[PDB]
């Protein structure tokens, strides 16, 4: 989905991972003696910043193998062994990152928490990135297991532009280069993923219009009851190859943006600012 | 444990894997169109030939990630998910081999068998090597899932020599270069691993002698009741630093070989010769 080449956005973070994650793996011989590399990296920050993609992104650049697992899908009879296998394989596989998403949800589970903490116990070769959107509620112990904390904030007033370019890839449209910028500008305060939902919505407009319509203009494409060829009929009547879906446009996206007020609570985001000052 | 560099032994097999496993991964662009690479490789042959090491060996050379799992340890509440995760990770990780040891033991298990067959279902990127010491008892279906069969026979009248060199590495001794050859020669018909057991035994001799002894000669090291300094006493009396363990020697190994008659049944091995003629 995302390539290191375009992950830049995050200010003082793309960098950190380069140094924190890549630099060691990119020739670790510089880490002999009292120069111990980094054991664990916690990624924490406002929800919907792709932390997951970011992790896979850095890992790929780092040319290490990638093993993710969500705490959610792990806490929710014998999953204690999954964690064993997981580290196991990461262990038995060159340089490897283990991405543990939603570490905060570690605290039918204390077994897992323990298991992990054990598997993390001791551990070069295998990095462990942990993700958390609620870093305070991470267990005192667990938090201790992650040395280098790295903050990953909401998308850059320009990073969004690309993302609009993303969740439309295949999907045909008519957006110009600028238009994405605009759409990026119009989403000040929006979550990198808040985006993707609006774009889902945006995409559905063309067909969504074909449905609720009364008249269709000729060239057939929907239209108003007053127009040059406005024939009162339905899409049901339109030929299998006589239907020209209306084009996608900023309009559509802007309508979406309009009706998709972003999730990130300014007061919430401030609270994460406290963790940075406590464990940054 | 084993490096591709020395795996040669197997006649017309080191080769096959190079071509069967490595050649595709070593630039797969040569496999466009009706040129489909190999889906699954069954390794079958007389027990104790390191098939497991061989698999890891080829995979390493192939520069793919390696994921093993034993059917034994998988058939013996919710392990159905392990297989999912396993392929899952192999899937999400570049070129990768999945090694399924003891496929024969696939036929509380039919769930697994199915699961696997499903996961194998369809599948470039991910090879699957399967190992079996009893290839006939592999399920008709399962066997169908492995296209290229590769036979891996008992060790070469000279391959053994190295292995004797192996299971002694750290362990100090006095074996010359020749002596290993000898030990290799003296194990005609021995299993690559039948070796390792004898060597366990061989290794224990030095201390094993220190124990059962009556007199110790000076320099202290054990000896006969008639000798130049044969003092009637025990190892219990010997000083913490006044004990010279007797040296390891061919003698010891040859005693072992003597008392460690190999497991591979000539008649059994013939039976595997039938599978080669039926599905080779």
């Amino acid at each position: 989905n995302v390539k290191w080449e375009d992950v830049a956005g995050l200010e003082g973070a793309k960098e950190a991972l380069k140094e924190a994650v890549i630099l060691p793996v990119k020739f670790p011989h510089l880490f002999k003696g009292n120069r111990k590399p980094t054991s664990g990296i916690l990624l924490y920050g406002p929800p919907g910043t792709g932390k997951s993609y970011l992790a896979k992104a850095v890992a790929t650049e780092a040319n290490s193998t990638f093993f993710s697992v969500s705490s959610s899908d792990l806490v929710s009879g014998e999953s204690e062994k999954l964690v064993k296998q997981l580290f196991a394989m990461a262990r038995e596989n060159k340089p490897s990152i283990i991405f543990i998403d939603e570490v905060d949800a570690l605290t039918a589970s204390r077994r897992i928490k323990t298991e992990l903490l054990v598997q993390m116990n001791g551990v070069q070769g295998v990095l462990v990135l942990g993700a958390t959107n609620i870093p305070w509620q991470l267990d005192s112990a667990i938090r201790r297991r992650f040395e280098r904390r790295i903050y990953i904030p909401l998308p850059d007033l320009a990073a969004r532009t690309t993302m609009f370019e993303i969740n439309v890839g295949d999907t045909p449209c008519v957006l110009t280069k600028e238009d994405y910028r605009t759409l990026g500008a119009m989403t000040e305060g929006y979550s990198g993923s808040d985006i993707a939902v609006v774009v889902k919505d945006a995409l559905m407009q063309p067909i969504r219009k074909i449905q609720s319509a009364t008249h269709f203009k000729d060239v057939l494409t929907p239209c108003s009851p007053g127009d040059d060829g406005a024939i009162e009929m339905s899409w049901t009547d339109i030929e299998a190859d006589e239907l020209k879906e209306p084009d996608l446009t900023i309009k559509d996206f802007l309508k979406a943006i309009k009706s998709t007020r972003p999730t990130v609570n300014e007061d919430d985001l401030l609270k994460q600012e406290q963790f940075t000052r406590d464990f940054g």
